[PDB]
């Protein structure tokens, strides 16, 4: 057991850390004067043109893929470093890798040489994103006798033929409301939309991905994908992750990205569950950006007494549970990716690890920012500190990929519940 | 023992509640279209003038002096009522309510009816400011061997002379930047206002507090006062709070509110204990407002499943948590203002709750409203939902009115250190 | 709205605190010595005597029934005195209070006026239970397609038959295994108990409460009323609630408390209602014992340093929490008791507040107790300070009268899913 | 960065497993019969043997001098595993290693040769004993101005004398009140114990440790080493950490552990940062035996239902809770242990790092047999379930070996407060 960063490890901090000083910094400059989501997210293209300039968008696909990506703990590095100063193009480099996932996933040499192409290239400004969040939700997609996913698709000849709505899929829309180059389409299989989910088949066989271009949008009638609104955030304010209605969209057979049924679905659930453990990552930037100013803040002001505020002992007990908040966090995101790299290992031992990491970091991101807050004390809640726009990002942690009550308890709970549960596997090996 | 409130009560909440539904509703579409936070409060001034209208301004002030109060109950049932609809006017009332505070407090009968007039009036949009805070902070003010507070005042002939910096207090640059109605300044009385505070003393016993209104601000030259900058707040960015600068402005002697000394020290902190249990209603109103709109979502949205999501035990714990805080945060207030008000109490058991009350009530308001958005999830994350505006407003509450951990903290644990402290005086008697 | 005491209210506190510090100190010397629950128990037999004879027990009684209780606040004082000192026999008579309740709250004054009989004589040392706990759980009794509860009951002849087991309601054995004076024992009504509850039936329908006392058990074969065993508990090491099977256990028809079904299941729910609000105060009295102790300590020690250890801000910041937890916590379970006194109320609104008490208050007072003895730090943890007996009692409260996590967030997760729940009902008045 | 067990790692957990379920399993029938703290621990003698016999007293010493300490991960595991079990025993071992530790850490292999001798052998039941710990307290030992450590000691020729009292150190007076086979007992160097310490001089100047055997014992009048008392605990109720009083107590220079001042004091500061990161094992052990009997049990019983428990929410979010504390815990440990085994890091670094990680275990290990027993629900709180010692157990953590309110927070604080603290120097390296 070893913590050690080899020097390709420490060299993606720098690297990183680089980009997001000299670049990423002067963002918002550009995205401010901007009064509107899109036109905030539309105001960061040039930094995303410069992070696919600085390799950042090829080191979302393995080296084996045409990539660059070394491993999980650069990646987790890499994105500490990026959150630590500006989530706006950051944000958008991990929707992207998130929408890649279902095809690096695939076992299939000949559709991933196809879709991947323009995001190893080093060129433009290339966007993926995974399509699966609705207006209605999804924490019961797969329940069964419920609902269902109210995007359906139904084989039509060699076509495919999409009807229903998405809501939240950061890029999905591209920049330009054309589409993301690459969009990974999570449907339920229904020959009759009208009719209801049968409430005798096992929701998790119904599930098919439909892969969705530019040219598959261009190709289709002007009212078969229409753009219905962008949700103005709290925080994550120049993101793009819009509200998409398809109807009688057609998607031509060679698109499918594997036999529809509990192969799709586990694609969109493995695609999740390294997203799950990343996103603690992001987090921890978050709420490390939150703890170095406060820390920072108390080691330097006295707050008109006569020691800096670092001395009174309640101060000094936040920035403490801030500090093992960050700590934790980071050790459980390192462990979590590693696992998820171990080929030795069940899918049902990474998952749980990756739902605790997920379920942990965001949940406690929130703590720590709100605790550096209560030490900085009332400075902390105008516009001149980090924390105001700190506050409002960090709150996106727990809600989204897939929100903590909803969807991760849930699926570790399912995973615990499990005759063959061994809790310790990940640590201890498995018997 | 009752809990009961009267029919003049039950009428207070359904004023509060009509005055909020049929005009505060309409201050988002003014206040919104707005750049900067001096132009959103502007923009809320009509909304003020009907506060005034409607009896709100004259409801800060006891019927002794000549307002319409009826009791600390009343008033936080008004600013629940209020706070779980919009902040915006909301919270220029309550900051002219402590502005008005420590003259209500004092007992000179000629300054209270010469400052409180307007006030009692029913006419205009006058505001009251109590600038307290500093650029510098205010936690470690009364700490002896501090430099204490920067704003200092010298006694000079029949004048007092003001040097120093506020930052933080509602209302006091008024609408225009020529003052509030009525300004308390506390300041520290120093002859050389640039010898630092003598460690030998009690800070206490050099509290002074100048009254200042827009005519003492035209009576002195323009450099005197000056208008430096104003902070743009996370949340209630409707509000005014800007950092001012006193350079040799001169107030007469005529408007000191007291003997300086233990006496305008006591004047501030009685003043800061009212706001410290009623900034529990501002904090339940907000909370409220979350759990509200959580509770009808989770009664009402299956989230694409077969049943309301009140169904899942998960969803059903965070709401029954936010509940909970809610209930014993209202209970808490009402102990408090109701403790506040009898005058069988020492000053310390009053204080004491006045403190518990505001750390308890003000921390778990902002657990209460993230607890809301965990149970009705992504949606909460988005301006068509309250949660974003309630997020940064509730953030406010813990931080503002004497931060919790600098400030009630430490003045409830130097009253649970004193010998004679007696922890139960409240509810079972001294 | 007031929080004014009056003199009645303050003489029972001074009453209550005279007995605890008079009466209740002494209990530990005499069941510090037994070896088992059961002897602990025993040995407290005594002071369950005082208790009677300072009208303790006559003070669990409504006025109008011949008792002495004069409202829920005196009661919610009294249980908080006591607790602060000694749990031992306090345990005894809250039990009592607990088993006389389904009598105390079902509308016939002939059955009230025979069985409340020698709990108001303010002689001898008379025992109640309720008996609805079981070895397998109680947390679903009232599931739909489920077992339902174990103990069941037919009417044979003018008799019921009990078949079944209890386990933890205090007091139910008696102070010599021939059982409590009187035990409320709750059964589900079946005619042939290996048959499976029907899935069709609401669980709520078959409830029956059936009133056994000293006679009954002695009128029954010997091996129709066994106690198999007596659990050894962390703390409130002074309590007996045993492990007691019935095997054909006949008892008369004048005995069923009233008509079975939904009437009987409301009985339940409104005693276990009031004891939701009232284990509050117990809760308060554990903890605040926790919190004084280590205040006092805070205020005259040192630690080794120049100054008393309040004056460092981390041990202050536990006090301060310890403080507002307990102040929270008697608000909540005086608002609680009052608005379960008031008649303009719908029941689901009493119901839903006295769930929040017991909620919140159990859960609370466990913090208070471990925030103090990191405050007080490793003096704590030894037995010649109260902390190690406070930790073990404070832990019973969440678990016990209805657990938090299975049985009292159910029943309020349930008020909340109604159609008309309305919030602030309690506080600001219906809208109906 | 790596996460895997060797071999070696992977045996010394089963042996530990193997010991603690043949051999500790067996002490509860022994001490439970018992009427007194010094009684039950006496009773545990025979399983303390049993224990040197297996080689885990030999354990506690590095190889280097003459031990089998293969690593403070090996370490880690070994305790997790023993207090998972049974912390009687397991305890003495523990207190003994840090009884070692002050000689293990000093830089003179005469005195290592020396003392260590009978802990290497592999015969008896010797105890050590690290004698810090005071009846008037600690958390103020090395505030100046203030009345600094209750037992000083003089030189008086060739001897140094010591005056004073002790509490709470495990082990301290050896299985028969004549002394453990070696005790470090940490003194305030004072030529007049009558008077004050001088306010002016910094109180860590003026520490020593003097190194006291059972012969020192036996070459004294009796008086003049005198155990007051036995403090019967709420948990591990079958350790002795008695009150005891020297009087006159003489004392060869020979056993004068090093230079009395800063070297002193930052031997003892050493010992008390190993064992901070390894008291989280131990908290680990504790909660994780708590956690896997609510496990078991949830998913075993109904509770009179139609499902197991498991299945329900709440219930699943508690284990949930549990099951996060305990991984993030292990981590934490395991980070600990290896940073402070880390030659190329300041101290400052690891003290933080071992202060973070006791604070930490120690508290949400307690949370996490609490959120056990109330998943588990009125069955918890019987003796035929381990919950009720569990409680008791887990209670010891957060305020033993350096309470976190008064001590691990403010040595945590202290560090933060330095002008050169690197808060990620553990992780990313020193700048
Ligand atoms: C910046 C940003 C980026 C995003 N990126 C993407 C993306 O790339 N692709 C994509 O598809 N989506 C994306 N999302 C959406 C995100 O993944 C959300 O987590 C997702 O919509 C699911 O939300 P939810 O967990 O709240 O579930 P919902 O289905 O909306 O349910 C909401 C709440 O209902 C309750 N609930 C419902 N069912 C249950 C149940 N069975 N048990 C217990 N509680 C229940 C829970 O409280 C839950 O939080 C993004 C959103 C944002 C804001
Ligand atoms: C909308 C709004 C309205 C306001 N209204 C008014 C008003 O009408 N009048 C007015 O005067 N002010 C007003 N304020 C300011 C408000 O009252 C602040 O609470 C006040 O400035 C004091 O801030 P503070 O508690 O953060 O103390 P600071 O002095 O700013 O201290 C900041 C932090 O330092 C730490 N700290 C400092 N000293 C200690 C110590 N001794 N012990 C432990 N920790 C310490 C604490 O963590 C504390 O939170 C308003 C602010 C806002 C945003
Ligand atoms: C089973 C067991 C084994 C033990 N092993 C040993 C051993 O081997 N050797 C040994 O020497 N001791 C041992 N101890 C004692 C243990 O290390 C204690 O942690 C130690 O006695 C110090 O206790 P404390 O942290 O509570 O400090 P204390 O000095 O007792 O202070 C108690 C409380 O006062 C408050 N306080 C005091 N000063 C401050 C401050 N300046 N700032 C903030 N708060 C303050 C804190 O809340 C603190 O928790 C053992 C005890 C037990 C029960
Ligand atoms: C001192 C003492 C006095 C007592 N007094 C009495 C008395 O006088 N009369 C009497 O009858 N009993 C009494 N009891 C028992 C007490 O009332 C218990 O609370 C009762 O046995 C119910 O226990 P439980 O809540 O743990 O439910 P259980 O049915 O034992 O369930 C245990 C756990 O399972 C889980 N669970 C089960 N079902 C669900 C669900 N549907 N949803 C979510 N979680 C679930 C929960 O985590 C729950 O805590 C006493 C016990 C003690 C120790
Ligand atoms: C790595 C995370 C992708 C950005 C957000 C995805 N999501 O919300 O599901
Ligand atoms: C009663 C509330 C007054 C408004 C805020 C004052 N303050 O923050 O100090
Ligand atoms: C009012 C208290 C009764 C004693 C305990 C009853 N119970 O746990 O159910
Ligand atoms: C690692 C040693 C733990 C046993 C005693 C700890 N202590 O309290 O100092």
């Amino acid at each position: 057991v070893d913590f050690k960063l080899s020097p390709s490890q420490l060299e993606a901090r720098r690297h990183a850390q680089a980009f997001a000083n000299t670049v990423l910094t002067k963002a918002s400059a550009e995205y401010s004067t901007q009064k509107d989501q899109l036109s905030r997210f539309q105001a960061t293209r040039p930094f995303y043109r410069e992070a696919v300039r600085h390799g950042l968008i090829k080191a979302q696909v393995p080296i084996p893929l045409g990539g660059t990506m070394e491993s999980l703990v650069h990646e987790s590095i890499i994105l500490e470093e990026l959150f630590a100063v500006e989530p706006a193009t950051s944000i958008t480099i991990v929707a992207t890798a998130l929408g890649l996932m279902p095809v690096i996933l695939c076992d299939s040499p000949s559709l991933q040489e196809k879709f991947l192409k323009p995001f190893i290239s080093g060129e433009g400004e290339p966007l993926a994103s995974l399509m699966h969040s609705e207006p209605n939700g999804t924490a019961n997609w797969l329940q069964k006798g419920g609902p269902g996913l109210q995007t359906t698709a139904r084989k039509v000849g060699n076509e495919w033929v999409i009807s229903g709505e998405k809501l939240w899929p950061s890029n999905s829309g591209g920049w330009d409301y054309k589409g993301a180059d690459l969009a990974c389409v999570v449907c339920r299989v229904s020959d009759d939309p009208s009719k209801p989910q049968d409430p005798n088949v096992d929701p998790a066989t119904q599930i098919a991905v439909l892969l969705v271009t530019r040219e598959t949008i261009a190709n289709n009638k002007k009212d078969a994908y229409q753009i219905l609104g962008e949700p103005e955030l709290a925080g994550h304010i120049t993101t793009s992750g819009p509200h998409t209605r398809f109807t009688e969209f057609h998607v031509p057979h060679e698109n499918l990205l594997c036999t529809p049924g509990l192969k799709a679905q586990g694609l969109v659930e493995t695609a999740f569950a390294m997203s799950a453990a990343l996103v603690g990552a992001m987090a921890i930037g978050t709420a490390r950006a939150a703890f170095e100013e406060a820390l920072v803040f108390a080691k330097s002001d006295t707050r008109g007494g006569s020691k800096h505020i670092i001395e009174h002992q309640s101060v000094a007990d936040k920035l403490i549970d801030c500090k093992i908040r960050l700590e934790t966090s980071r050790l459980l995101v390192w462990k979590a990716v590693t696992t998820l790299e171990d080929e030795a290992l069940e899918w049902k031992v990474k998952l749980e690890m990756a739902m605790q990491t997920k379920i942990y970091t965001t949940d406690v991101a929130v703590e720590c920012v709100i605790d550096a807050m209560k030490a900085v004390g009332m400075k902390s809640y105008a516009k001149d500190m980090s924390f105001p726009r700190l506050l409002n990002e960090v709150m996106c942690y727990p809600l989204f990929n897939g929100g903590n009550i909803g969807l991760r308890r849930r699926q570790m709970q399912r995973v615990m519940a499990l005759e063959d549960y061994e809790p310790w596997a990940a640590t201890y090996g498995s018997s």
